[PDB]
């Protein structure tokens, strides 16, 4: 079915914040609004002019199709179906060249409208630049997996402009492309859905935008003190807002009461685009399982649907606590039309009634004093555990005045309901409030504290005047709910319909949690934070066990803010020395305060994570926070199932939470630490315990093939940039000089080559013939050899140090005989044994081939940096059926930033690189970041070759990302998409990765070409993450 669709490319002058308030928002006063918002001498204020996409009715141009009001500032809603042939007439009328380019969708080489090189010529980059009054029409096909079998209807696409994509998108250039199944739409609406929302969580930073300095030609009346590189105005240019819309402003999201709403979202921008919508009051899913948060980061796409309950006005936030206080929310209004209640149904109600307190303790984040793994003083000379634990002058130190939640018996909060042995690893965290579907549950919250606080779960149903935040206006008279004073109390009452529990696909419980939403900024980091389980019918007993269950945990994974807490200045006063001189806004103070812990625990002091031999346990993970909340928590020794699929580390943000099984299957002291890098470093790790608990066989596990790898760690000389020709040549095309931080080695910098070590693999135990790598694997870089094993094997790895300081060779998923492992000393070889049972290979819904990392275990974050780092690939065993051949082609990619500033060879790279090493100081900011290597298996700027296949081709691509909380990577590629778990039921063309994700992407290259393939965040497309592959015709 052929379509056209008719968009034009005008300047104009966009309103951030068109409503004003008016609105009452959650934890921002005039202060906080005025700082983005209010025009100023230095300060722009809230228009800006920028260049956005807009729908015509003809190939004149002459007049507009109305966008809907909720759209914003995105460009009009396109729509195609399997099959579509859709047709884009574009035409720019702005004062610089622009595109259209399209992800859902196929495009040849002369209709994708991006620019790099890609050996096309003429013919052929005519889409890729237009200039002012030029026009193009580029020509789309619905032909990819487009949406899969166990995806949607219809899914979330996106269009936007890529001369320089993110200044481009900045700018304004960015809409939506509604991809769905043949034939799903009527009217170009989806059948049998009411409502079709299409939302973009974005920090639109108007610094990025070409028309910064027009911006300030026109709104800045003194265009003078304004150094552009100011910290403060940089931030007054950055707009929290859902589709360009500010501080409560977005119009128009408006439904009935059991209306079918899909929601179509996605998140765009840079590394602080680390965004966790909440939908307050509502229920939704996404890929038949349950959603409580949608996580968004640049050119995150998600759908998700909903049946609008709860008359009444709703808050949309973003719960990444640093976004919502610069005004990311939104209001949506649920009528009443009378429409049919499916009016349910349950019988055996049962009522949960909890009697919990605010109160007051002194927490201290690591009781021993040390941290458990190194038997280290905490507060020893030059160890990084000292900088949160030193206490003197300006020096808090280890303890806490917090604000805690605790259970009691009863309405007089008297005698607590005491803490179990099972709940003993729960530290600071308030009770865990459970409940199965059907049930109401009733919690009386008696304030102790010297501040207003209350309760707001997520993730049940409550009534407005049970709602623990307050905002509106939503027609509420009563603060009680929302504002429980100093010694008051009150009884909440929340439900638990069956649409707020685990649906048919999902596990038995979810972990939900819940806090105090007087002040959400201050209240969780003053500590006033707990779980929530909320499971099906019929599961629980009568003590809120699961059934068929031995044990369960709850972690809680964040950087405690102690800055932001409600008791910072009692703890100023109570623990410093000198609290005259405190200066909170001192960087190192700051710095100090950030707790970073599991529970309230830190430096491996959290208890009671113990459990038995071939139990059956189910963790409960969740975080809270900010930007800086991304966490990847890594079980070692076990692996764990979640929704059919085999991981070893979970990856939290803020309000997002997960439910692991886990039946663990070796004896011994394991590890359960967050992988990020800076968290790790910050004492985000902790110990669980594997007891036998009788006995009893000697020797009873799964080996049947053996295979065996000699691979040695060598010191070589590694360049990030041998060549600078595809990165001239892309800046050529772009029209931009822009100098290079990472590579031009300046006066003193180091430049593009570094010593390093990496993995290699050798020929036999003698160790004296290298592998030579074949062209299919040339794209492999810094990347050790592929490891191959099926389940049942044993892999024997024989390692050689050949490098000038201790290492070793460890590998995700895998099992072994016991919980250490062992330093290889230089010029040592060791062998070790790697399990491949059923547990460390794909669960039921993972394709059959999995990724998992090696890298070496002696120094977690500086072994990585300086350069050990490789995949083991994990398949099923081969099924005994198999005729003839099929031709499968693999690619392993590694979204790294290489911080070569935490390498062991910083020294030796110092002195033999630069000019003047005398002038280093590596200390100083620029130095720092001239050695952030952001890379695609260490290589930048199109380096990274030997990525290329044939039409027709079965590619698996085996993509991961390590290393700190900044390393979120989000993986497009260029000119066809891709499918991911058992049977490639769900596609994409972007996939979502952090410290610890590692995934198989199945793709079926079809359409000719050289074809761009990069991460989505500004930061890093800049800095180099980008490289081509390229599609030869059969
Ligand atoms: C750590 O070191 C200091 C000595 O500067 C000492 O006062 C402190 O008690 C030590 N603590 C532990 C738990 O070893
Ligand atoms: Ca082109
Ligand atoms: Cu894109
Ligand atoms: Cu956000
Ligand atoms: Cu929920
Ligand atoms: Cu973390
Ligand atoms: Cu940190
Ligand atoms: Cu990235
Ligand atoms: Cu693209
Ligand atoms: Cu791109
Ligand atoms: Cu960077
Ligand atoms: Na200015
Ligand atoms: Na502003």
């Amino acid at each position: 079915r052929e379509k056209h669709y008719y968009i034009g490319i005008t300047e104009a002058v966009w309103d951030y914040a068109s409503g004003s308030e008016e609105k009452e928002l959650i934890s921002v006063d005039t202060e906080q609004s005025n700082f983005y918002l209010r025009n100023g001498p230095d300060r722009i204020g809230r228009k800006y002019k920028k260049a956005l996409y807009s729908e015509y009715t003809d190939g004149t141009f002459t007049k507009t199709i109305d966008k809907p009001a909720w759209l914003g500032l995105l460009g009009p809603v396109i729509k195609a179906e399997v099959g579509d042939k859709v047709s884009v007439h574009v035409k720019n009328f702005a004062s610089r060249p622009y595109t259209f380019h399209a992800h859902g969708v196929t495009y040849t080489k002369a209709n994708e409208g991006a620019i790099y090189p890609d050996n096309t010529t003429d013919f052929q980059r005519a889409d890729d630049k237009l200039f002012p009054g030029q026009q193009y029409l580029y020509v789309l096909r619905a032909n990819e997996p487009s949406p899969g079998e166990g995806d949607s209807n219809c899914v979330t696409r996106i269009y936007h402009s890529h001369v320089d994509a993110p200044k481009d998108i900045a700018s304004g250039l960015i809409g939506p492309l509604i991809l769905c199944k043949k034939g799903s739409l009527h009217k170009e609406k989806e059948e049998n859905i009411d409502q079709e929302f299409v939302l973009m969580f974005s920090v639109v930073d108007e610094n990025l935008s070409w028309y910064l300095e027009d911006n300030i030609k026109t709104f800045c009346s003194e265009p003078e003190k304004v150094d552009k590189d100011n910290e403060d105005f940089q931030e007054s240019n950055r707009m929290y807002s859902i589709n360009g819309y500010t501080f409560g402003s977005l119009p128009g999201l408006s439904m009935c009461a059991e209306d079918r709403v899909k929601w179509y979202l996605f998140g765009m921008g840079n590394e602080v685009d680390v965004h966790s919508a909440l939908f307050h009051g509502q229920a939704l899913t996404s890929k038949n399982y349950h959603t409580d948060i949608i996580n968004l980061f640049p050119a995150t796409l998600i759908d998700v649907s909903m049946v609008a309950q709860n008359p009444g006005v709703w808050m949309l936030s973003c719960q990444n606590l640093n976004h919502l206080k610069a005004g990311l929310q939104a209001f949506f209004q649920v009528r009443d039309c009378n429409k049919p209640s499916p009016d349910d149904d349950i019988q055996d109600r049962h009522v949960r009634h909890y009697y919990i307190a605010a109160e007051e303790t002194i927490w201290d984040y690591a009781p021993s004093g040390t941290d458990t793994f190194t038997g280290e003083n905490l507060t020893s000379l030059g160890s990084d555990s000292r900088v949160f634990f030193e206490q003197g002058a300006t020096r808090i130190g280890g303890s806490y005045k917090k604000l805690v939640y605790r259970e009691y018996t009863d309405d007089s909060f008297t005698n607590r309901k005491q803490r179990g042995p099972d709940e003993e690893h729960l530290g600071i965290l308030g009770p865990v409030i459970w409940a199965e579907v059907g049930d109401i549950i009733r919690v009386t919250f008696h304030n102790k504290g010297q501040f207003p606080l209350s309760i707001q779960p997520m993730g049940v149903r409550f009534t407005k005047e049970n709602e623990g935040t307050y905002y509106g206006p939503d027609g509420r008279s009563s603060k009680q709910a929302s504002h429980v004073a100093p010694k008051e109390t009150f009884t909440y009452e929340w439900t638990v319909p069956k649409e707020m529990g685990p649906t048919y696909a999902d596990p038995v419980c979810l972990s939900k949690m819940y806090y105090s939403g007087v002040d959400l900024t201050k209240d969780i980091f003053t500590g006033l934070i707990g779980p929530m389980k909320i499971c099906k019918k019929g599961s629980l007993l009568a003590d809120g066990r699961q059934k068929d269950v031995d044990k369960e945990f709850y972690l809680f994974a964040t950087v405690f803010d102690e800055n932001e807490s409600l008791l910072l200045d009692d703890n100023i006063r109570m623990f410093t020395t000198a609290p005259e001189n405190v200066d909170k806004e001192d960087e190192d103070f700051q710095e100090s305060n950030k707790m970073h812990s599991m529970n309230g625990f830190m430096y491996g002091n959290l208890p009671g994570l113990n459990m038995c031999l071939g139990e059956s346990i189910v963790w409960y993970l969740f975080s809270a926070g900010n930007e800086a909340d991304v966490h990847g928590i890594y079980f070692s020794g076990n692996t764990y199932l979640s929704k059919g699929e085999r991981r070893d580390t979970a990856n939290l943000f803020p309000h997002k939470s997960l439910t692991l099984l886990m039946t663990p299957d070796t004896e011994g002291s394991f590890d359960v630490e967050c992988l990020t890098t800076d968290h790790y470093t910050g004492g985000m790790k902790q110990k669980y315990t594997v007891n036998q608990c009788k006995g009893q066989f000697e020797d009873v596990t799964l080996y049947q093939g053996e295979r065996t790898y000699y691979i040695a760690a060598v010191e070589v000389e590694w360049d990030y940039s041998p060549s600078r020709d595809w990165e001239m040549e892309l800046h050529h095309l772009q029209e931009q000089n822009v100098s290079n931080a990472f590579l031009d080695k300046e006066e003193f910098f180091i430049g593009s080559k570094y010593k390093k070590v990496v993995y290699r693999e050798f020929t036999d135990s003698t160790f004296r013939e290298q592998v030579k790598r074949r062209a299919e694997e040339e794209h492999l870089g810094i990347l050790g050899p592929l490891i191959h094993a099926d389940v049942g094997d044993k892999v024997k790895v024989v390692f050689k140090n050949m490098a000038s300081r201790p290492y070793s060779i460890h590998a995700h998923g895998v099992k072994t005989k016991s919980s250490t492992v062992a330093p290889t000393l230089p010029g040592e070889v060791r062998t070790y044994i790697w399990q491949i049972p059923e547990r460390s290979g794909a669960g039921t819904e993972d394709s059959p081939c999995i990724p998992w990392a090696y890298y070496s275990t002696v120094d977690r974050v500086k072994d990585l940096y300086s350069g050990l780092i490789g995949p083991l690939i994990v398949c099923r065993k081969s099924y005994v059926k198999v005729f003839n051949p099929k031709k499968k082609m693999e690619f392993s990619l590694l979204f790294l930033v290489f911080d070569e500033n935490e390498s062991w060879y910083l020294d030796d790279n110092i002195n033999t690189y630069s000019d003047h090493p005398e002038k280093v100081n590596k200390d100083n900011e620029e130095f720092i970041e001239s050695n952030k290597m952001h890379a695609i298996n260490g290589k930048m700027f199109g380096n990274l070759q030997g990525l290329t296949m044939h039409v027709g081709d079965e590619v698996n691509w085996y993509v991961m990302a390590m290393g700190n909380e900044i390393d979120l990577h989000t993986v497009h590629f260029h000119g066809h998409s891709f499918q991911y778990k058992h049977r490639g039921i769900h596609s994409s063309d972007v996939f979502d990765l952090f410290p610890g994700t590692y995934q198989t992407l199945e793709m079926f290259p079809q359409t000719p070409g050289t074809w761009l393939l990069h991460c989505h965040v500004t930061d890093h497309i800049h800095a180099g993450m980008v490289t081509t592959y390229t599609v030869l015709p059969n």
